[PDB]
């Protein structure tokens, strides 16, 4: 039963939080390997580009804390 517990939540928010710049919430796709790097993952490019086209379906380049929570739990 992956449910993602409130500590694992919590430490995904403060690595999230550190790369948003402007308080929004928010963070952009090119920095999404750096917080999995932060996170303790070691992604190759080309995952990291899949992970990048699917996120972005529509193509804003951007990633909120929900759609990352749940790449996070389907990679877990």
């Amino acid at each position: 039963a992956d449910q993602l517990t409130e500590e694992q939540i919590a430490e995904f928010k403060e690595a999230f939080s550190l790369f948003d710049k402007d308080g929004d919430g928010t963070i952009t796709t090119k920095e999404l390997g750096t917080v999995m790097r932060s996170l303790g993952q070691n992604p190759t490019e080309a995952e990291l580009q899949d992970m990048i086209n699917e996120v972005d379906a529509d193509g804003n380049g951007t990633i909120d804390f929900p759609e990352f929570l749940t790449m996070m739990a389907r990679k877990m």
